[PDB]
């Protein structure tokens, strides 16, 4: 494919490890779409060279630069450095449809059927299920929509510096219109690091297509032992082991 | 015609049913208030329940004449669940909104009776399943015997009732978005209905949502 792509984001070498694992798992399950990562100059030169081997396009985004299209918005909203960088995913008009994926996500099965949905399709947030989690969503790249989100980010800002409030406000019809824009939760399982005794966790892998390590603790923060294959994730350790198995096999030798 | 149906199996949850009954009446509900009671609640508590509610309907799954007693022998962990499922047997009403006894109504929710079966709010943690604390349903003996056979053939996760209802109404997450109640109708974590999920219930105490419960309790319930 050339008009559709998976888009991820990393602003440093830490989240770059998650993007490399996410990109690797997308290649493991054989996606016909392209793999794009939005990187910033804070990513080291050697880490960027590793991203070029796993991803088809490494697109540099520096909102701190005066010439960047979101810099004027950043001067008025300095707390949105990462958020405004992510919003650049709507400016990739060389694709007609994209799925954004957080760098702390992991693909367990082919999800190319996500391109059957329309903008904007996303999974419910596990805490407040009336809102959608912005870690995985189907969108349509548009210069116009990009400018409206920059405008909405200026007036609204963000309590935690994230983009969940801005996207939910702009796409305010998600909660009550078209059930087809409700992605199944298995396309964005963001409860693996929050809850331990969820009923769906009685199944190995929880029948998930995509798992999302939402929270303040990320997989690259754990200490791994490849000899034993071990490290609320203590009760369902398959997702931590899967992340580290792919990292040590696919990503670590490239470092 | 239409009624709000709650459930209590002991004198503890009846205190929450009385608080739920006051909140519905305080916010001017034009419907009947029904409560499913078991022989395990004291006669003093049933008499108090008979003043607040318009119908106190007795359910006893230990009675052999009850249709769910045989299923209880196979699944002794579904005592409360099988009693809760008796809400579908109240065929005298055409449409009912079942509410947990640990819920509290902060605004009129009579517009809930605009939905069909089965309409519920998504469940925190796993939002592709609905929370079984608040849901609109149509009473029917056909659906009752259907849920009875499903509970007998499968059971439920940790003896709850959400697993059975989500397995039966398996098309809730992907079919009709009008059957997805807004999360404010079952906030279990402004709001219209708050739900005190967890092991510790409001009556187990001695932040603003809990102070509203104890205000409604000591004012409209405790003098009885
Ligand atoms: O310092 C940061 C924080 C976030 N991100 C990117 O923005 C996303 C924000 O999601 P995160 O997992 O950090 O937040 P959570 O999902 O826990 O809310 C990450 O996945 C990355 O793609 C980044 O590159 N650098
Ligand atoms: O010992 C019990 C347990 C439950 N219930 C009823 O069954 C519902 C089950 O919900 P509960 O709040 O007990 O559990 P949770 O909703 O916290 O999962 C309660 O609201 C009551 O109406 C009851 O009467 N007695
Ligand atoms: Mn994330
Ligand atoms: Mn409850």
């Amino acid at each position: 494919m050339t008009d559709q792509a998976f888009v991820t984001l990393t602003t440093n070498d830490a989240y770059a490890k998650g993007a490399l694992v996410l990109g690797s798992s997308l290649k493991q399950h054989r996606t016909t779409r392209r793999l794009v990562v939005l990187a910033t100059p804070q990513v080291s030169d050697s880490m960027r060279k590793v991203l070029e081997t796993v991803f088809d396009e490494v697109i540099m985004v520096d909102v701190l630069d005066s010439g960047d299209s979101a810099h004027l918005t950043l001067m008025k909203r300095p707390e949105l450095g990462v958020t405004l960088t992510k919003l650049h995913c709507w400016s990739l008009t060389q694709y007609s449809k994209c799925v954004f994926m957080d760098a702390d996500t992991l693909v367990l099965a082919n999800i190319d059927d996500l391109f059957d949905r329309e903008e904007l399709s996303a999974a419910p947030d596990p805490g407040w299920p009336d809102c959608f989690n912005s870690g995985v969503f189907v969108y349509q790249p548009s210069v116009e929509t990009y400018n409206q989100l920059l405008h909405l980010a200026s007036e609204q800002g963000s309590f935690d510096g994230g983009d969940q409030g801005i996207l939910n406000t702009f796409f305010s019809s998600w909660a009550t219109t078209d059930i087809r824009k409700h992605l199944p939760f298995i396309y964005n399982l963001s409860s693996i690091s929050i809850f331990s005794y969820l009923p769906a966790f009685k199944v190995f892998g929880a029948s998930a297509k995509v798992v999302h390590f939402l929270g303040r603790v990320k997989p690259w923060n754990y200490t791994y032992d490849p000899k034993t294959k071990s490290v609320p994730n203590m009760t369902h350790p398959e997702f931590l082991i899967l992340w580290w198995n792919i990292f040590t096999t696919n990503v670590l030798p490239l470092l």
